[PDB]
């Protein structure tokens, strides 16, 4: 079965200049590329290889299973330019001209303004309210795995063939199963179970909004990964940032209820969020 033919890149269209490496994730590196359209211009593109594993079946169920983003198409939803065969199993993405968004608004040489954080964030609600009416849950949201690109437009990342880990230093993997575990950026019920649903994916939505306005700080710095179950069941979340608006931050303790059902839905926070940007901030 190869449904992936009707996304096939030919070999004799796609460059991929393997001296220019633009992220590292476990699956294998990303590179700048040259991708020939269907009407003959010259694209920029990235192109994510994933040769590190290493397996028929492995690859297999990871295309099938990632094969499904050709058919979402959002602004704020990164898309699949194609995949090409060979070299092993190459993913042609779009480039992002400014990176993930976390490392975009830790650079000291942009002045994004309050105003520009908050449109990020509705950004990210819009696409992860695509996704959402799609229903598809994400499992790994965070600032580290949205992309932003020349428009200053957000592209939620990180899932179907895109998805891998490119930061380390924030996942455990589970020693049974082989699940990658985003600690801080996880619903409590999903430490504790292991499930994933959209409302663990709006806590870890509350999480970004909340990156967003520390311009990339790291979230509990003073929790290491064991205390922070009981530190969330006690009640305790993360702190008010100094030029996070106020009803930005009750958006942001919404998204962490303890019952996930009390949570809001992504819709839901695009109205909020969206009416928090058009007012006086
Ligand atoms: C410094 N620069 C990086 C880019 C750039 C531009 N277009 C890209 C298009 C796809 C990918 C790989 C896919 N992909 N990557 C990341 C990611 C996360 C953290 C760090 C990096 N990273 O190391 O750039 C990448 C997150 C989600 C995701 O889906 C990386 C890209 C990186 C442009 N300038």
């Amino acid at each position: 079965v190869q449904a992936v033919q009707h996304v096939v890149i030919g070999p004799s269209s796609l460059i991929v200049h393997f001296n220019e490496v633009i992220g590292r994730g476990h699956f294998g590196c990303v590179y700048h590329g040259t991708l020939l359209d269907n009407d003959g211009k010259k694209i920029h593109c990235a192109v994510k290889s994933l040769n590190r594993i290493t397996d028929i079946g492995e690859v297999s169920q990871f295309l099938t299973e990632g094969i499904i983003m050709k058919d979402f198409s959002h602004p704020n939803v990164l898309s699949l330019l194609g995949i090409c065969l060979r070299g092993s199993p190459l993913v042609v993405l779009p480039y992002m001209k400014h990176g993930d968004l976390r490392n975009f608004i830790r650079n000291e040489t942009h002045n994004p303004t309050v105003k520009d954080l908050i449109g990020f964030g509705l950004q990210v609600a819009k696409g992860m309210k695509y996704l959402a009416s799609k229903k598809f849950v994400h499992r790994d949201l965070a600032a580290r795995n949205c992309m932003l690109d020349e428009k200053f437009t957000v592209k939620v990342a990180d899932f179907g063939l895109a998805r891998d880990m490119y930061d380390k230093e924030y996942y455990s993997v589970h020693n049974k199963t082989g699940a990658k575990l985003p600690v801080k950026w996880m619903a409590l019920e999903s430490l504790q179970t292991q499930k994933f649903t959209t409302k663990s994916d709006v806590w870890s939505f509350g999480v970004l909004l909340w990156e967003l306005m520390t311009r990339g700080a790291p979230p509990y710095p003073d929790v290491n990964t064991f205390d922070i179950t009981v530190y969330l069941l006690q009640g305790r979340r993360l702190l008010q940032p100094e030029y996070c608006p106020d009803p930005l931050y009750e958006v942001m303790l919404k998204c962490w209820h303890p019952k996930a059902e009390m949570r809001p839905s992504f819709s839901e926070l695009v109205s909020r969020i969206s009416a928090i940007f058009s007012t006086f901030i």
